């Protein structure tokens, strides 16, 4: 691959592999090596317990290649029609993966990278300011990590 | 930030379900599971490297290389770079119950410096990570 390639996997491999040690004994990599592990927990959490209950917002999509970040706002919305809470956005989580797992089964891996600005956007524009008024991602570890 | 936790929540999804984010994202699960595997069954039997190293604020890589040395005193094989992964990750442990979590980063840059200059040559010619992940990776679902 490119010059850079081998330094950035490498990196990547060493961070990843330390952050899961770290984690097993009850410690960290980073701050935000303990907020990805409890969103990780949590999203599963949700597809094992809670998902099936809820009606299937994938369905209200239904991506294709000509889905635009507009639609996929519409439907989230749909999550937080009663309002912000921390369960809601790990159903966030769980609904853009599940997307992005659709998008690969049906031969559409062009929406995987879309997807992930979508998320990034809508979290900017419309979570953000609740998250930061509900005590940030260190409030969510502490609620829903281990 | 907020991207940051997306890219690794789609990246850990897509994994479970078999599918790649990055070039790198089977082989750090395959990784992850290597070394449990070989935490649980292999290292109380070896000769425990931590003990040859004693980290300190001090050690510089110099020691680090020298001891790691001591798993490849045979030459490379994926076994010993699953040992090295686990070695460095006990580091990172040790340093944390010692209350010295400024040795982490300096450990990381130590398993890439090493990683590197005496591993990857190997890695290359022994058809890269991804042969490693046809190895090591999970194909119990290949062989049913
Ligand atoms: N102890 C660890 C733990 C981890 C996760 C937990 O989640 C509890 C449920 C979270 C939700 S989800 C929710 C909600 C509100 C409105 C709607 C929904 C969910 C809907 N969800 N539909 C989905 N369909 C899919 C499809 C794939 C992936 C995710 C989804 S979510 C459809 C209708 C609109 N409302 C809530 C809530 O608690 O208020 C609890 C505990
Ligand atoms: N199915 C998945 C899977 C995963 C891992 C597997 O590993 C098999 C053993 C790996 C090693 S380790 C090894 C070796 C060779 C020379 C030495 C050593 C190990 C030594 N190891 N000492 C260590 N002390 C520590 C302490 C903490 C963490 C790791 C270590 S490793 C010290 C003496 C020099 N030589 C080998 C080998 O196979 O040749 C096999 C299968």
């Amino acid at each position: 691959g490119p010059l850079g390639s081998m330094s950035q996997s490498n990196r990547e491999l060493v961070v990843d592999f330390l952050s899961y040690k770290l984690s097993q004994k009850g410690y960290s990599w980073s701050q935000m090596a303990a907020v990805k592990q409890a969103l990780r927990e949590a999203g599963d959490e949700f597809e094992l317990r809670y998902r099936r209950a809820f009606s299937d917002l994938t369905s209200q999509l239904h991506i294709t290649p000509g889905t635009a970040y507009q639609s996929f706002e519409q439907v989230v919305n749909e999550l937080f029609r009663d309002g912000v809470n921390w369960g809601r956005i790990v159903a966030f989580f769980s609904f853009g993966g599940a997307l992005c797992v659709e998008s690969v089964d049906k031969e559409m891996q062009v929406l995987v990278s879309r997807i992930a600005a979508w998320m990034a956007t809508y979290l900017n524009d419309h979570l953000e300011p609740w998250i930061q008024e509900n005590g940030g991602w260190d409030t969510f570890v502490e609620l829903y990590g281990n």
